[PDB]
């Protein structure tokens, strides 16, 4: 019966419960090749040779034209549009009316006109809503990421979008250039030749070197992955597979799974109605030890997970009073939590206990998420919740695991928490969950991007 | 330049060697999801629910027909011909002249002068040599498993083949048939309905409770596979993903993984000569610490994989005189090895810790092999290599790592050996291994199929 997520929350008893309980099973990144050669050595090469990523399946693309266009982001977005003009990328956060943050993605400004949104469903879905009924003169094509288990199906993208990464990236992209590349400030937008193509870039970065992202049609992909591959073998460079891609941004710091802040609030009533019954926001899933039955307490503000230098109150837009009422000095502020070696050592341990009643959680490697969103508890020595962390796994680059969290401003650095890993009674319903029982796990707060840090007293 | 292995290993120095280092990568299963909900609680259905194998992906399909069909697989095979007629399988084994193991498969007798091979590529390499050289009056139609990397390219197969396993397999049986299905004895064919189609089975079983596989023209796939979800979700019956499935046969007994034992004898010179130089035997890899300079300490006999009580000296075939000239009662013999707890949780600790030079091998769960051919050393507490361990993992049922190998048949069942887990000076150059330390891991012989064994003083 129902038809979208107002109808499927009035029908579902208590939003948390149903969320944390979903049948939606694992977020996957689909279609790439779980791995190349293998995680280990790719994540290894992100840091010491070169990287092919390939985002051409795991993020949904709107392509975005029109007169109201440039107003359509304005309207909806923290970020300042003064002085925003072509080949210029921003990464786009939109809050609710009541300041809260409802995805982020990236927005390339790509000529007059012209926009393509680049993440993950919430912001798309959010960006679509208002184009549809705010009445914004305004023309969208929605190009949703790939099936998460295509089982020999064909798959199509209207684009293929890369990035080439690590300390040798400026040395490939510059074989391949056929000279010397300019290298523009972060988010600048240009051009550069592949194989006889000119494809557009984006300046980018990783871990102090320069890189680029680049896309183009989706029939030119092999064109331009062959010759990528063909002039990286020099430098080192090696493909990248799905498996160790999604724990570069435990390294680098953005976390990629705010829980969308839409299912309470009389003002945001109309967007419940317009998302449908299996959109994102309704079928998927929260995951982690926090627990509340207020869906409220899983909501994140800007300014709690480093969005904060992106607000600019030089625009009219959507939750502007709100954020303008925020103090932001008492905020939650991002961190890295770095996990205890001997603890991430008990936990998998007593997988190999043939005793035991039950298990630790099963702590996937390098990636550990088992919902779209994550609501792990942090706590303080005395047992009070002081943060949430949101995104977790392994760095073989630092032989350590590390999740990324928001914590009491408070709390300085090098301070000794604990997360609390598993969920209770055994687990939720999620078919992502096996029965186990809870770990608190030492984690030693650090900054991010991440750094070794030392443990005060 | 080398069209065929004969020129690869004369052009490609010491035989082992080459293969020890091969660039080919990880065996794959590909095209099946890795999980459709998460391995643990698929290996746990298999043994406690009901579960659906895709198997429609990983293996190399021969669809033999014609007047000689039933002679180039009894010319060529140790199993008996004698009584075989259509509606029965065999689990055909060829050898070499020199009495080792090829390869093996499933050979299903299908109709008069109608076979289907269906299993990995060595034996169907053989089989097509012979048929194609032999002088015999058969036609083959080459059906290869599937890409391991396809990319969103679609995938096609000749047939579809599941198989329906678990304590409540055969009450979903019977609910897709629509009535009582007489369970035959093992690996004879019969039929059933499934949505109004009749498909083909064959008698199958997993540890103790009866099955079927099925199979049937690819376009009805789709058709088969949601009937039978549909209908066993009542007795909790799940779909098993490409994870959790290859580490089915640690608990079964079945080695899939022997070396095909072609590289010497002047014997199998022409056949050297016959195999390109992508194929299977020429590209792939050796990994596990077993070294040797000589390929043949590779190699096994059918007796010492638990191939013995197939061999019937009623019919001519190849490598029948070295068959009856070896004492079957001094083989090596197929036992499960039971790895302890202790050591697989040091294995796991290496991986967080920040300080040490190396860890040790990286041991994935629940499939840890990272060759297309295992070979790790089981040795005696004075350090003698008394057998090799073939195949390795982790059975969330047993909470247990464990491996099937082949070992001196004097050493009694409960006997502590240790298996040297890893590889030496760091690691070969296989794309599949990252560098690492070796460990002599603690493996207790236990009986195949597995079951759990007392520790000997
Ligand atoms: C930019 O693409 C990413 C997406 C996710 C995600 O959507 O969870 C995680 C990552 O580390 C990424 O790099
Ligand atoms: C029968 O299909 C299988 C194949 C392999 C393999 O080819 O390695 C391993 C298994 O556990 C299987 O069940």
């Amino acid at each position: 019966a129902p038809t979208n997520l107002e109808q499927v929350l009035a029908a579902g008893g208590n939003t948390v419960e149903m969320l944390r309980n979903s049948q939606i099973g694992a977020y996957v990144y689909p279609v790439v090749a779980p791995e190349f050669s293998n995680w280990r050595t790719e994540q290894w090469a992100w840091r010491n040779s070169a990287v092919l990523f390939d985002q051409t399946h795991h993020m949904v693309d709107l392509y975005i034209r029109g007169k109201d266009a440039l107003k359509l982001l304005s309207d909806t977005m923290i970020n300042s549009p003064k002085g925003w003009e072509p080949n210029k990328a921003k990464q786009y956060v939109p809050v609710t009316p009541y300041g809260h943050v409802i995805g982020d993605g990236i927005i390339f400004y790509l000529a007059e006109e012209e926009f393509v949104y680049v993440g993950r469903a919430p912001a798309a879905n959010w960006l679509m809503y208002h184009a549809q009924t705010g009445g914004y003169n305004v023309d969208i094509v929605h190009d949703d990421r790939s099936p998460s288990r295509p089982m020999g199906k064909p798959v199509q993208r209207i684009s293929w979008r890369f990035q080439i990464q690590g300390p040798k990236a400026w040395d490939v992209i510059e074989k391949l250039h056929g000279g010397t590349l300019e290298k523009l400030k972060f988010f600048n937008m240009a051009e550069m030749n592949i194989a006889g193509m000119k494809i557009r870039t984006l300046r980018h970065g990783m871990a102090g070197a320069p890189g680029l992202e680049i896309w183009g049609p989706y029939e030119t992909q092999e064109k331009a992955r062959n010759a990528i591959l063909e002039a990286g073998k020099e430098f080192g460079l090696i493909p990248v597979g799905s498996r160790a891609y999604p724990s570069n941004t435990l390294e680098s710091g953005w976390i990629p799974s705010p829980l969308p802040a839409i299912y309470t609030g009389d003002k945001l009533k109309a967007y419940r109605e317009w998302l449908p019954a299996n959109s994102y926001e309704a079928s998927g899933a929260i995951g982690g030890s926090f627990v509340s039955s207020n869906i409220e307490d899983y909501y994140v503000n800007p300014y709690e997970i480093g969005y904060g230098p992106f607000v600019k109150f030089d625009h009219d837009f959507i939750g502007r009073d709100a954020l303008e009422a925020i103090d932001p000095a008492t905020q939650r502020k991002k961190v890295t939590l770095a996990w205890n070696g001997d603890d991430m050592a008990k936990i998998y341990a007593s997988l190999f206990d043939t005793e035991a009643d039950a298990h630790y959680k099963f702590f996937d490697l390098p990636l550990a998420n088992y919902a779209n969103t994550n609501a792990d508890a942090v706590l303080d020595a005395a047992g009070n919740v002081v943060g949430m962390s949101m995104f977790t796994g392994y760095s073989y680059n630092e032989k350590r695991a590390l999740s990324l969290a928001t914590i009491d401003h408070e709390i300085p650095v090098g301070t000794e928490l604990t997360v609390l890993w598993g969920e209770e009674n055994g687990g939720t319903r999620k078919t992502t969950v096996e029965p186990h029982k809870q770990m608190a796990v030492r984690a030693v707060v650090s900054p991010v991007p991440y750094s070794v840090t030392a443990r005060e007293t």
